[PDB]
């Protein structure tokens, strides 16, 4: 009961499942953000001991808003340190020292090995799974991507297309809600409003049985199938050779 199909899309879904389950287990037991690790990683793989802060901004998926204050907590603790641009001096530059430039490479070490830990102690089925801070800083970086396109181009959540598309690899076969919410890491609150759209819309059936009115049918008709289809393919064209796993390093 799960995406049986092995393109860019099949691509997030484990993705996105796996940090789902990666922030679960972790967030709880460090005191330091995974957007604060995926930072230093970031800043630990290149050659300049200084950076102007829009080539942050612009090299990964995160808004600018959304790195000012986890500048700030890095710099408050030492890792890094901010300089005022000479030029327009609006803009800011980050400079890491070799004392600071040792003390983000501990930290990034400690990534890795919390994510060789993790990966252990986890069904790590897949290959996909990121094995160390670079490539999980690449995947997660992907999973925004993935979702910016979703936003941009459609007019489905990224929920919801999880969803349509899930079950469209069911070739027209009939899925039980409660089997497609214990397969899929989203909450039930979350999935059943997916489907309630989805359903209004005219995506897919949702229907219960007829005997066993306990049963909540799910899936997709003739003409349905093929817009679906259609769909996941012009999604997959958009991901098309982009080099999707690997939009910041290699």
């Amino acid at each position: 009961m799960k995406y049986n199909n092995h393109d860019k899309i099949r691509d997030f879904i484990i993705i996105e499942a796996y940090m789902f389950r990666f922030k679960k287990k972790v967030k709880p037991e460090v005191d330091m953000t995974i957007k604060e690790f995926i930072l230093l990683t970031y800043l630990f793989h290149q050659q300049e001991n200084t950076l102007p802060f829009k080539k942050i901004v612009s090299d990964l998926c995160y808004k600018q808003s959304d790195l000012v204050q986890h500048i700030k907590v890095l710099v408050k603790h030492s890792y890094i340190s901010k300089v005022r641009s000479k030029i327009d001096e609006r803009n800011t530059y980050i400079s890491i020292s070799e004392e600071q430039r040792e003390k983000i490479a501990e930290r990034v070490t400690l990534f890795d090995q919390i994510i060789k830990q993790f990966n252990l102690a986890d069904q790590s089925e897949s290959q996909m799974i990121p094995k160390d801070s670079k490539e999980f800083l690449n995947l997660m970086m992907y999973t925004m991507y993935f979702k910016n396109i979703i936003k941009k181009h459609l007019t489905l959540s990224f929920v919801e297309f999880t969803i349509l598309a899930i079950i469209t690899s069911q070739n027209k076969n009939i899925v039980l809600l409660k089997d497609l919410i214990e397969t899929i890491h989203h909450k039930y609150p979350q999935t059943v409003r997916a489907l309630n759209n989805l359903k209004k819309q005219g995506y897919l059936i949702k229907e219960r049985s007829t005997e066993d009115e306990r049963k909540i049918l799910i899936h997709m008709d003739d003409a349905q199938q093929d817009h679906a289809e259609q769909l996941l393919a012009q999604v997959n064209q958009l991901l098309a050779d982009k080099d999707h796993l690997h939009l910041v390093f290699e």
